[PDB]
């Protein structure tokens, strides 16, 4: 019953994916794809956030036959259990997560359909550093008996202390399903008894689909009902290749023809925009795919993770998410039902979200709106999804208009916790600029902001701490010799082993920088020029921020030219 470690908003957890290589496998070496080892990428890890990062083996392409995944997570959990500090030489075990179920564990489809319960348990017995097992990305394979076996999994996690995690996507009622929707109520009983040991994240790779705002939605609903302990988010830069896009901005779509050219072309920073609706929510656990650009190949960190991810998952140890008991003071309104009757992802669109293919949202008025599917029992309005509010887009704002005030001003996301405004421009894969005017009491400020850059803006005793990120790289490199679309959709193939040397090659060296950028912030009710302190960014990323003030108008314009993360305070 003791759990093995703790996972909330004073611990949140960093997943750190590490994926088998079959085919060395089959000559019996134990490595994979991206040249990390369990080792070396433990040791990597800054000191600050091993504890709050676990090690998750993902089986990949092992072959599909009994006993490969078995032998291989072996292997790696005696590595990872006779770990020494280098340094200190004590005996310090890495904690580890198994993946356990994915592709409904067809037979045709991955090497853990052979990973019994009873193994599992074996293996919990064994491993006290094996803190719990996941499950990931059924959505599109959702087999005969997946809410039994999540059962399953739920009750085994539970019996030695570990957690179940499952990351999945709202794609053909998949939570809804797995609650009881279609009459398979195992895992709902589960959950009633073990909820505790359960981490439901949502996994928005099928971006063509739509589901994101909707799946995020029922995350955040499970959470605050107590039918999951936390929740969070496996957020994929393969979405690129799934709705088909190509260079940055460009026009044209090349459907799903260069994969490899395409999850390396998501902006570093859209990921962070992507993680705040974790964060803003209450969510507390971050995951990410591709792995070899998310985080990182050979035991090195990509600049997407130590630009973006670190950093932001640096601020939300410093900054604990919001609790339970806040979240849910600050909802105003619940929904109780089934989003693939109410057009799924569609229904959030001109409300909160500007499109169906996106992971951003367009306004924070209403944050993200919870809600539990109608199999669920409950157990703030708590409104059924058949209410006549929820009949049109218009009848759903002006439901939600009465219940959350406008809090600020411009067409751009921003929403606000405590001293803090968060911002971000929502646009994709289109290169508009965005403006919005944001208050903290008598202070007014007004931001301008390019496609994929967000700050985080915090009232302080003596002025205002800024944090921006804006940090994009060039990939047109990868797109060299395509004028268009139909040019683009011919490029030889990168292949999987191509982007990885990409990476290694053009990535974590001789990296092509993206230009610096303008962000401009204008502060208004200003007696004096106020002045910066504690600068400091991304190495060789950002001009010296300039100011104009304007006296007799008591206002200031910071002009800042940058391509990086930033940070500093202005006192006034
Ligand atoms: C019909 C079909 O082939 N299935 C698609 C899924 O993935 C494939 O099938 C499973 C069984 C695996 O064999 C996987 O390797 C296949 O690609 C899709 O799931 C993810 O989809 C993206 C495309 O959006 C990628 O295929 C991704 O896998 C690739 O990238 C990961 C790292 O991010 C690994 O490097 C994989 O080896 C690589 N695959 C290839 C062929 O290069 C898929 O993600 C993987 O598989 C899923 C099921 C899950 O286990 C993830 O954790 C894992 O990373 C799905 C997308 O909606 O579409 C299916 O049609």
């Amino acid at each position: 019953v003791d759990k093995r470690r703790e996972i909330n908003n004073e611990h949140p957890l960093l997943m750190m994916p590490l994926y088998a290589n079959g085919e060395e496998f089959n000559q019996g070496k134990y490595t994979f794809w991206g040249g990390d080892t369990l080792t070396g990428k433990w040791e990597n890890i800054p000191d600050d956030l091993k504890p709050y990062t676990v090690i998750q083996l993902h089986p990949d392409d092992l072959p599909k036959r009994d006993g490969a995944a078995r032998d291989f997570y072996e292997h790696m959990l005696e590595e990872a259990a006779k770990y020494v500090n280098p340094k200190t030489g004590k005996n310090e075990p890495i904690p580890v997560i198994l993946t356990v179920y994915t592709a409904g564990n067809m037979p045709y489809y991955t090497s853990a359909h052979w990973l019994s319960t009873s193994w599992i348990d074996k293996m919990y017995q064994k491993y006290p550093n094996l803190h719990g097992i996941f499950s990931t990305a059924n959505y599109w394979i959702w087999a005969n008996d997946i809410e039994n076996k999540a059962a399953d999994y739920l009750k085994v996690s539970a019996k030695n202390g570990g957690y179940f995690i499952w990351a999945e996507q709202n794609n053909g009622s998949a939570i809804e399903k797995a609650f009881g929707k279609n009459g398979k109520i195992a895992f709902q009983k589960s959950v009633d008894k073990y909820w505790k040991n359960l981490i439901f994240m949502f996994k928005n790779t099928p971006a063509a689909e739509g589901n994101d705002s909707t799946t995020e939605s029922y995350m955040k609903g499970l959470w605050l009902s107590n039918h999951t302990y936390q929740w969070g988010g496996l957020m994929d830069t393969w979405k690129w290749y799934e709705t088909g896009k190509w260079k940055l901005f460009a026009s044209g779509n090349i459907g799903k023809s260069q994969g490899d050219r395409q999850w390396l072309t998501e902006p570093e920073s859209m990921l962070g925009e992507e993680a705040l609706g974790v964060y803003l929510n209450g969510g507390v656990v971050y995951n990410f795919e591709h792995p070899a650009y998310t985080y990182g190949v050979n035991n090195k960190e990509s600049l997407l993770f130590s630009e973006v991810i670190k950093e932001f998952f640096r601020y939300v140890i410093a900054h604990p998410a919001p609790s339970k008991e806040k979240v849910l003071e600050d909802t105003k309104v619940f929904i109780h039902g089934d989003y693939s009757n109410k057009g799924n992802g569609k229904f959030f669109v001109n409300v909160n979200t500007d499109r169906e293919q996106t992971p951003l949202y367009m306004t924070g008025r209403y944050n993200v709106i919870p809600a539990i599917p109608g199999v669920l029992k409950t157990d703030i309005q708590i409104k059924e999804i058949t209410s006549p509010e929820f009949s049109s887009t218009q009848a759903r704002k002006e439901y939600l208009n009465k219940l959350y005030p406008m809090n600020y001003e411009g067409d751009i996301f921003a929403q606000k916790l405590d001293n803090r405004w968060f911002v971000y421009n929502y646009k994709v894969n289109e290169n508009v600029k965005q403006t919005g005017k944001l208050k903290f009491n008598s202070l007014e400020m007004n931001v301008e902001f390019e496609p994929h850059t967000y700050g985080i803006f915090e009232r302080i005793s003596n002025g205002l701490k800024v944090n921006l990120n804006n940090f994009r790289t060039n990939k047109d490199s990868l797109w060299s010799n395509a004028q268009d679309a139909n040019q683009a959709k011919k490029l030889p193939q990168l292949t999987k082993k191509g982007a990885i040397k990409w990476i290694e090659e053009h990535y974590i060296k001789d990296t092509q920088f993206g230009e610096k950028r303008v962000t401009k912030i204008v502060l208004r009710g200003i007696d004096k020029l106020p002045t910066i302190h504690s600068l400091s960014g991304t190495n060789n990323s950002y001009d010296q921020p300039s100011l104009n003030f304007d006296q007799k108008n008591h206002m200031v314009t910071i002009t800042i030219n940058s391509n990086g993360n930033l940070e500093f305070e202005l006192h006034f």
